[PDB]
């Protein structure tokens, strides 16, 4: 699957947005994730004990993590498929060290989405979501094939 330049520039436009304050939407997000799919929570030793969203929303810790993904995943889209590098680590650490299914990750995919649908309406209507939709399927296709070669099934 390939990205045109349109549907790329839908995508970094949204994400020009998201960069006014990486650390709120991060938070959004991973509270999102973690109500939606409270398994998910487990996966992160340093804050699984977190009972409730003000909770959530009061951890430094679970912002820093916030900042760092979205850091990351802004820098694999703004190279508009061309990832290979960026995906290497994180695919090894994702695999290895953390244990992050490919659900996983469609999961905190549906909360991205999620969030800038709610933000963003003015630069995330329906083209637009269909973009950053096809830009994440992208991503954990290329991420799950890394799995696989790296002896993960996800
Ligand atoms: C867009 C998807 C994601 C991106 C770009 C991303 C990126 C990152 C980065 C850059 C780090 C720090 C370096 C590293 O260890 O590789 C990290 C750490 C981590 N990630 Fe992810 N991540 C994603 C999704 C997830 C999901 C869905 C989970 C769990 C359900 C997860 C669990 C973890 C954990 C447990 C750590 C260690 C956190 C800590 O230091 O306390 N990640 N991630
Ligand atoms: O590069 C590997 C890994 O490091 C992170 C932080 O966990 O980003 C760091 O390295 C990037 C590449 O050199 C820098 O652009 C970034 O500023 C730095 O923090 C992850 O984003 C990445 O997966």
């Amino acid at each position: 699957m390939v990205l045109s330049e349109g549907e790329w520039q839908l995508v970094l436009h949204v994400w020009a947005k998201v960069e006014a304050d990486v650390a709120g939407h991060g938070q959004d997000i991973l509270i999102r994730l973690f109500k939606s799919h409270p398994e998910t929570l487990e996966k992160f030793d340093r804050f699984k004990h977190l009972k409730t969203e003000a909770e959530m929303k009061a951890s430094e810790d679970l912002k820093k993590v916030g900042v760092t993904a979205l850091t990351a995943l802004g820098a694999i889209l703004k190279k508009k498929g061309h990832h290979e590098a960026e995906l290497k680590p994180l695919a090894q650490s994702h695999a290895t060290k953390h244990k992050i299914p490919i659900k996983y990750l469609e999961f905190i995919s549906e909360a991205i989405i999620h969030v800038l649908h709610s933000r963003h309406p003015g630069n995330f209507g329906a083209d637009a979501q269909g973009a950053m939709n096809k830009a994440l399927e992208l991503f954990r296709k290329d991420i799950a094939a890394k799995y696989k070669e790296l002896g993960y099934q996800g």
